[PDB]
DNA sequence: AGTGATCAGTGGTTCCGGAACCACTGATCACT
DNA sequence: AGTGATCAGTGGTTCCGGAACCACTGATCACT
């Protein structure tokens, strides 16, 4: 059986008409922009996800005309859970079946001693009797109370136990035997207590583990990790000015110690003697939206005072196995965790219940580490993972799941892996589909490419030169016969990224000492100034730690004197050889309908501009205000400038219809008559950046922003290609644009995380061409990248590692990709041996 | 492969492991209480459901061990679309597909006139020339503006081509041509326009067709068919009590024309001469939630008194095929539209275009009837549909939605199906398999049980009796050695129904006359009195209408002097004959927490009274309600008698534990001191009600109460099952027995709409016979029935056909079982001549 | 000349709680 | 004796809108 889209035309897509196979990993290619992911992600999951929901309890329609075999659809991608209780533990299931493990054995100690917690049943202190007692000695039960007086004879045996039971009934699970021969005396209880101190630890459940029940979170953190204590970024006083009358009183007790209208000994404002700043803004939080201003506001979150961020009460931290209270043991990688969970030797009567739960934990343990995310924690917060290390969890979640007869629709899960790690990736993709689920994946890896049961590539090119199914079938038949598409051509070897093949020197250095930031190793990075610059490694070895959340907020502020938070390290040096800094991270692009490519890359302003230069617009009272739609006076005011109104009917969500009056050219009919080299302000957003390219050639600041967009691939794009509309690569390839169309000085300096994600071979190309010329002009360039065709072309690389976790931070190597190469110390170089 | 349940103890579920084949009509059976609801829905599409959800983009998990092989699930059943905007056209896409059709064929006419519009193409007109005008002939070419001006000759085919159509530019589409020398004259149109008063139609699309577009709404109605007019229920004044003023400024105006402080001429206060009470209310419904407030109170919705509730706009509905509008179109049955559709002769032009649209349209028209609804009409609203005929409506639907890999469980899809079209659910059911789906079906019907594919048989009996798979595998299987189980048996033959031998004769009758509600045929019905009668029919033959919607309110009326809404009729005769109505239809109990079997049929209020009998109650001050965990007083008011606290923590959703205080016995340890016979009031809440009737078999009035719960087979249930946890045939069963204990007049009329819904063969057994009973006290009861084993037993026939829609609402055939299965004239009567 | 650092105005996102309404429990009144 | 017709108190359902927050457009100022 196989899948079967008729009259797919969502987005650029041509009317196309595919058959995918059901059951197999399909992956979905081509050049950025040809609409791909219209067909995976905004027609087959959109569908797949639509028909389905309509079928529950409904509390868009994508213009497809039917598709057969569809199946309820899932689609994995870059998607943080935001809420402060999940950790990875939680996310996977995991942590429940730890929940368990703990219960079902494990031992309790004292939650201040720590002494190993103790009890009997009435079996076990019934032969204590017989050890420590001669048979025959005459015994009295009691109950901390004479229950009963005998002999310990064997022949006494149930007379003992009866006994020995009541008297723990009435002694409230703790019964007394004394030896009335010897004088000694032995109590016991059925019930875990401490020697040392004699407290009575908790019924232990699952729901002890739980820092998320009643029964198991941290007393004054809920079980979240942190609680939330009052900053002193209070400081007229700024959470007193919804009473003016406060502000006055503490002025009048400060004109009391002789000041007026900040002078020394401030820290009274803010304590007291009588009630400080900041106490009283902290008793206004317990004391009682107003809840949420001050937790914006005045309020940092802190570590909980008191299990440490452990979140569990002191109890459930109380119970061990192999001495490793749960939370412990979360703390241990995901590897070490399973290592931890293999070298445990359990009694045969314990190996005998935790068995197949064990296994059950390591299964699913394992799927965490051949998706490549053996370096995590459980206890690692969901909150703070990448989108890629996100991604990748949902899909070992889901393979965990056994869910089957769904579509899964991917995109481009190789975001944020290495290459050493695409193997495994593609072996779990694998799995995923041997549950029987249909993996479709848009990627542009060719080692994924190469591992396809099924190949659909969509192109020509970008926009109109896109929607169409320029190949599908076998990878062994596009490598057979690739003459027919430029993924075909990049994978056949026609056409390839040239490795430049002379390595540039630097002018200068930037050194960056101590950096101790999250798992770096203390280290010392010195970059080479005016080269092309790569920051590489395994996930998880430190790359965006160091680069993003250190060199770069530290050089923002010793270049712009601003108070950026930084990560942990000792000094920079040589920071004056650059003069300015650009940083393009992979953040979304602002989608608003207000916004076209031509406005957000500001190229439309000098449009704007040239408009109102022509001497109709001139010969009126025109300016370049006139020709935006963003604005009152020559836009459409029907519509405001949208060309669409929106119609208000009953019982209906709204719906937006096209406005009759400016046709959807959203500008009134008097502007629209102006016009250059015979074109109206409307038709100019028609064009695309290659036609309004050629129309400007004689206008150079035009011409120039559209170069860029044309020289990272964009050429095919629509000006007013409203924002919203935009894909992923287009989007993220207009945000690059829209900072390299700036001049720069000369000595700049760009930093670029993952430049290539969404990006086609062909789009690489154009991208390393345009970082290239960049550097020529003493520009410096780091870019964090797995992409090992952009890392050929560095001449100089950073190599962190040598694994992710605690086991990286280390800079393992560094040199041109050549000095790399045959560094056997780096992963990074064992495969960029196979490009160089 | 299958589906694989490991670990299932859902409710009463005996932690059962079952493996499911997949891609087959599976049937799950049990008597109801079995708790196989539990497996199918709570813990099967439970889980699916879960699975996929949690996947998607999140904004309980049912007690399972694992599930391998399972899919996305969807359950069908009783659940009306709710808004006024849903028709059975809307509901399952068909309308769209309609509205396409209209668009593509169909031709419009006079929005006034009704005549058929005209335009030409400049093809049509330039031929129209060369036969109204004699080749040579001089023309001019105008522009309502001399255009062109010529000779007619064929050799200037261009010329005049290129001038009608720029005539036709600056025209407007207009153009007219000159005979010179003759004088005739002829105007042209390229577009739609009336030739008898020359008013241009719209712009022919779908959105045209569609009263949920502002181009195809009506205008004063917004396509919903219905206004907002006030209603003279509005009489102190009762809409004017927001404001004192108002009533005393029409009461000095009342005074003015000699009146204080109702007498004639009220006819002023409700519209005046100034301004009525009326007209002021309807203008605060314009002029302006407090708009919700008055669409409650004071407002009827009214028929839109211009579209006539077709809900279309005046242009819409001119556009015909073959003469009828779509409204007109969505009108016919099912049925009719299908032949017309058929009937329908296209020009072989017309044929190519529609060509697929047409059997797109009549595929899933077909899935309609295959289900069994033939008889309704697209423009049927949603919103008016019975609980079965929503069922089959979604199930036609999805097997139209093509969707296929997921688990679907229906819950007795024959619920408002004759015997008669079992046939063809069964094949839809199966066609719905065939897709590759799993079809997961929980019945009772017999027919249904053995065409399953594969059966799964839950048991032995009810609640604790229940939980376990008494039998698993084929029908032949199961008929084979069927002494495995109580549904193996009904089939076998070993456990059967009987038909008690000799029919009762009545004492009375009741006679409604000149019934016209809904589609029944303005019919006269003869009730016999003191007998068991049955009223019987195909969907659609208007058995509630006639029961339930017209029978019922007016007896209500006539014996509570009420003021009841009810179907039109003519008279009621030998109504005294009866003194008093119960009735007992399918919709659901109230569902809370402070509810169980023993508070709900009241015999609690008779425990209660005796525990405070007990003379500790009586040494006390204790009474009945110190015995009530819903009063203060003798309930644990740490859980406020509900024995679970709410624990309140931070960022995730409330969770109940149970109350340590009361352990969850809800009562504080005093009240649990007094006993009867040794057990406290707790205890007596968890004894089965054949555990209770024992008990209590002394106490008469308790015994009673019991003894109805005991005969209806809900002997096994707990007293304190609290209401919730309730099944829906234990519920419906509860819900029977709360008024089939109350002590009877011996001439009360008991109405019971298809009580047999989620109940066993065994349950119907038990049902019948406490039926039977019951009419012995010269009681008359009525029952609407497809169910033949409770037909048989009726001693009365009221057959009403022969078919659904408007084509029934006849009495087809009434008398005995007998009188009815030889009357060919009834379905219902060739389907119980194989019970006879 | 081109920038960045601003500001107003505007759109997208997202992240929640109440009011009204209806059903059930368990009491009394007004009775058969 | 048991009812139905009440009423208060309480739980379930369901059916919605704003405020706050953040991003983008396109202007001016203060400059290189
Ligand atoms: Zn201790
Ligand atoms: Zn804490
Ligand atoms: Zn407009
Ligand atoms: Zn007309
Ligand atoms: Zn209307
Ligand atoms: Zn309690």
């Amino acid at each position: 059986n196989e899948i079967v889209v008729k009259g797919a035309r969502v987005h650029n897509l041509k009317n196309i008409t595919v058959r995918i196979p059901k059951n197999r990993l399909v992956v979905i290619t081509g050049v950025s922009g040809s609409g791909k992911s219209s067909l995976a992600m905004d027609t087959i999951y959109a569908e797949g996800q639509r028909r389905y929901l309509e079928s529950l309890s409904t509390y868009k329609k994508p213009d497809v005309d039917e598709i057969e075999g569809l199946s309820p659809a899932i689609a994995i991608d870059q998607k943080t859970s935001h809420n402060p209780r999940s950790t990875v533990g939680t996310v996977t299931e995991i942590y429940d079946y730890l929940r368990v493990l703990y219960a079902r054995i494990g031992k309790a100690h004292c939650p201040e001693c720590g002494r190993p917690l103790e009890k009997k049943s009435i079996d076990e202190i019934l032969q204590d009797l017989f050890n420590s007692f001669k048979e025959g000695s005459r015994i009295y039960i009691l109950a901390p109370l004479v229950v009963d007086r005998l002999i310990l004879e064997t022949r006494n045996e149930h007379r003992i136990l009866d006994s020995l039971e009541l008297a723990m009934r009435e002694g409230k699970g703790f019964v007394e035997i004394r030896n009335v021969d010897t004088g000694e005396s032995k109590i016991f209880s059925e019930n875990l207590m401490c020697p040392v101190c004699g407290i009575g630890f908790p019924e232990i459940t699952p729901k002890l583990f739980s820092f998320n029940s009643p029964y198991g979170a941290c007393p004054n953190c809920h079980g979240l990790g942190f609680t939330f204590e009052v900053d002193p970024s209070l400081v007229a006083i700024i959470p007193y000015r919804w009473d003016r009358r406060l502000s006055r009183w503490v002025a009048r007790e400060i004109e009391k110690r002789g000041v007026s209208p900040p002078e020394d000994v401030k820290e009274f404002i803010l304590y007291g003697d009588f009630e400080g700043v900041v106490p009283k803004v902290q008793r206004w939080h317990r004391e009682t939206e107003m809840k949420e201003w001050l937790e914006k506001n005045f309020i940092v979150q802190r570590t909980c005072s008191v299990c440490g961020g452990r979140r569990l009460n002191r109890e459930a931290l109380s119970v061990k196995i192999n001495g490793l209270n749960i939370h412990e043991f979360t703390e241990l990688s995901i590897s070490e965790e399973l290592e931890f969970l293999k070298n445990l030797n359990l009694t045969e009567r314990e190996r005998e219940i935790v068995g197949e739960l064990l296994k059950e934990i390591e299964k699913r343990l394992e799927f965490l580490v051949d998706v490549g995310l053996e370096y995590l924690t459980l206890s690692r917060s969901a909150t703070t993972l990448s989108g890629g290390e996100s991604q990748r969890i949902r899909l070992a979640t889901q393979i965990g799941s056994g869910l089957t007869g769904v579509i899964y629709v991917l995109d481009e899960p190789t975001i944020g892996l290495h290459p050493r790690d695409t193997e495994r990736l593609i072996k779990t993709l694998k799995k995923l589909r041997d549950l029987g689920n249909t993996v479709i994946v848009v990627e542009h890896d060719e080692e994924v490419i190469r591992n396809a049961d099924h190949i659909i590539d969509i192109g020509p090119g970008g926009g109109t030169n896109g929607g169409r199914v320029v190949f599908q079938g076998t990878v062994d038949e596009l490598l057979k016969n690739p003459d027919s598409s430029l993924t075909g051509e990049y994978l056949s070897g026609k056409r390839k990224i040239t490795v430049n093949k002379t390595r540039r020197l630097p002018y200068a250095s930037l050194k960056i000492k101590g950096v101790r930031h999250n798992n770096l190793k203390n280290i010392d990075v010195e970059i080479p100034l005016g080269v092309f610059v790569c920051v590489t490694g395994v996930s998880g070895s430190g790359k965006s730690s160091l680069v993003m959340e250190t060199l770069y907020p530290a050089l923002m502020n010793l270049l712009h004197k601003t108070k950026l938070p930084a990560g942990e390290f000792d000094s920079i040096e040589g920071h004056e050889n650059i003069d300015k800094m650009i940083a393009i991270d992979q953040s979304p692009i602002g989608r608003t309908p207000r916004s076209n490519p031509a406005t957000y890359t500001k190229v439309f302003d000098e449009i704007r501009s040239l408009f109102a230069m022509t001497p109709a617009a001139k010969a009126r009272g025109y300016n370049k205000s006139r020709f935006s739609f963003n604005l009152k006076g020559g836009r459409c005011e029907a519509c405001q400038g949208q060309g669409y109104v929106k119609i208000e009917m009953l019982f209906l969500p709204d719906v937006y219809v096209e406005c009759d009056v400016c046709k959807g050219k959203r500008y009134n009919r008097e502007t629209l008559e102006i016009t250059y080299k015979g074109k109206n302000i409307s038709d100019i957003l028609d064009m695309t950046v290659d036609e309004a390219l050629e129309f400007f050639k004689n206008i150079p600041s035009i011409k120039r922003t559209l170069q860029v967009l044309h020289d990272v691939g964009l050429g095919y794009v629509k000006l007013g290609q409203p924002a919203t509309t935009l894909s992923g690569g287009e989007a993220q390839r207009i945000k690059l644009a829209s900072e390299l169309r700036k001049r720069d000085t000369g000595r700049t300096l760009y930093i670029l995380d993952e430049p290539t994600v969404g990006l086609h071979f062909e789009d690489v190309r154009k991208l390393v061409e345009v970082l290239h010329r960049l550097v020529d002009r003493g520009n410096t360039v780091i870019v964090i990248e797995h992409n090992l065709d952009v890392i050929k072309n560095a001449d100089h690389i950073i190599d962190l590692g040598p694994e992710g976790g605690k086991e990286g931070g280390y800079i393992v190597a560094t040199g041109t990709p050549e000095e790399i190469a045959k560094n056997p110390h780096s992963y990074t170089g064992r495969f960029l041996k196979n490009v160089l």
